[PDB]
């Protein structure tokens, strides 16, 4: 199966779980893969990929390392055909207890650095291009302590509704990946929630990514798709 | 690909359109295809375009002792159901004002009533991963004018798979809406109507493993239509 | 005064929050006519609302006794102008035990009696009139073994969006409300209802009364730029 | 006729547009009412235009300290807050391309951050059977054009709602989010969108929060209460 054959892919925050689980698949399913991560961590994550994945740190969030990133992008490949935004961010407070920090961070991570990522990438998206945003079942749905990165990911999703109406007839598609939990007690407590009965796993995640990345949902754009074993749909 | 190898899927609704590209796709990734139609001359032409052995049963979907027999033969024949596309659609336009019991009766009775009993009657044949994909529309959360009682059978079709997905708790059987926008414009963030292997595209996403996360979900394929 | 000089037609208006809503209609000095099945249930429910609040039999599974019903409204009071449709109701069968019966009569009554009920208004319904469709938090969420009710109330949203588009400049609004858990075998319902307050983020379910609160909001004219909506009155239990 | 009797109400945001007619209601219906503007001249021709009492205090959303002195000021003068519409919010117009960190964290620092820091603040204040009405955008919930920043951080908004009443279990607040669409060339142009055929007045908003803020509300939480008439529910 080479179902991204002569695709180039860059992958933000794909040094472990979801976004190295998408990098292995979209490696396997013939990619060209750019990988970043921000410290090391990468190389041996590029290792572990293979497959002639490269990878350049960059702190995703930081603005003048963006332009350095895709520089290189555009130096060692020319063109972006799949774009996967992943952005770390995230703590537990309730409010009462929010701090300025919590909220700088998660913001600057999971929405600031996501915007500039996709703004600063627009010059390299080809036509027929994917970018896939890495929201969250918490972007939709309430749960203890969580506010600050729930809002992240409300936000996270609302830019996929707007950028496909900015880029008209630039054949651009720009979609959201929402998990549910996955592995990567209390992972016994959060099964209990899911109809399916149990946590998501990585690969899961990974693979709804390809279908996003790959020309099948050539007709799939500003959408949010769930990989939640159905939590956020009951 | 192969990536419905060894797989035994069941299509209602496919000698034209969606349901139609669907069971090609299908076949083409290696399923056991057993489609049905109304008509026998338009379901004889379709099992001859699709090939790859597909069997085809001509059946009202909507009909209940149709559906009895459509499954005998299913059981007889495959002896278990893997994929199961539910591709039962159709509708009129009529306002608020000028909507009758015949429009109302035959948009429920096809949409709504059908899809429960097609889906019921095929539960004793699901196997432990399978899939059940459900076509919904754009219609289902959204206004158009004249288009009450079609987008009310479309909302309550997309309710099902929230639902039944709880009923059927550690059975291993998922279900999902597909929910085409506009298909063979200027409403359309992509500035165009879906094509048919574009909705059987995404069908086979929720069809194959690579959805094996995904429940009770709306997918939809619209080219933005419902998003904006 | 907030419904003063309205007539209101509220169907299933005999217990829970159709009456609630029909005894806070008539406080606030509307002219309320209710609908139920049974001439019993139907009669005391008037004796309770008093208020010159008039009861007139009709199922809306029966699209004759929905003419005779704004026959009655017509000649009493020539216009409407808040229709609360809350006749409805439904049961419990997993996907595996549902009947033909249990489909057909809920979608008899929460489907095609709403539709039919607004339709046959229409006539009556002046400019400036706000029309209350009952939903349910189950029409959009998931709930075992209520699938058939749950299709029911999320086809009653539905309506809510698209007839606001066929009635373009009529001036006739038309929202959802939708209910969570509220108190409206003993033994049995009262741990049910316990269950129910668990899930709730205000920790209790609703009182017929906060459900008809809103259901006022929405015939009110506070309410004059809200149509097309869905209004969850449920103590939080959809919105998490 | 006094829907909010002997309440103390605090509006932020509440110089001009819907927060001005929100306080006139208010105060009709027999609020307390304490007022939030930046600029002070503004702030008191508004309190004069209200009358009833309404007490204004200078306040920027986007300064933590100046919250802090507002939160000093109702304490000292009401001891309470029964009612908190957080109104104050803006925005501007920038296609993905063209989005500036200005831009960014202009809208955030007041439409998200400012949000929640003013419930924060508000939290020791907030008596039991107390309600918070933030104000949310059909934007939260559609795609337009070059409005990616400011629907974004209506969608975060809204998210807060949802999350909150989880935080605040047993508190005795209610939290809800109050999203209008168009309100009084332009203005024609996104009256024909509207299937009410015309835009909001300032009032009916008005008239929408004030169910939020009172008692009729009591048994809703967590929602978003669209005032569009049919905007984006069509």
């Amino acid at each position: 199966t080479q179902r991204l054959n002569a695709k180039i892919a860059v992958i933000t925050g794909a040094t472990s779980g979801i976004g190295l689980a998408a990098a292995k698949r979209f490696v396997a399913e013939g990619a060209r893969v750019f990988i970043t991560g921000r410290r090391d961590v990468l190389d041996a994550a590029i290792a572990e990929i293979g497959g002639g994945a490269v990878g350049i740190q960059a702190d995703s969030a930081n603005l003048a390392e963006l332009d350095r990133l895709y520089e290189k992008v555009k130096a060692e490949a020319g063109r972006i055909d799949v774009l996967f935004v992943n952005a770390g961010g995230g703590s537990m407070l309730p409010l009462g207890e929010v701090t300025e920090e919590q909220y700088d961070d998660t913001f600057d991570r999971n929405v600031k650095g996501v915007l500039f990522t996709v703004q600063k990438a627009l010059p390299l998206l080809a036509r027929g291009s994917s970018v896939v945003l890495t929201g969250s079942t918490a972007g939709s749905t309430g749960t203890p302590a969580f506010s600050v990165y729930a809002a992240s990911k409300a936000a996270l999703r609302s830019f996929a509704r707007n950028w496909i109406l900015d880029l008209k007839d630039r054949g651009i598609r720009i979609n959201t990946l929402s998990p549910g939990p996955t592995e990567t007690g209390l992972l016994n407590a959060l099964a209990a929630q899911v109809p399916m009965g149990r946590v998501g796993r990585a690969e899961e995640v990974a693979a709804a990514a390809l279908f996003l990345a790959s020309d099948d949902s050539s007709f799939v754009t500003g959408a949010e798709l769930f990989v939640d074993g159905g939590s956020a749909q009951v």
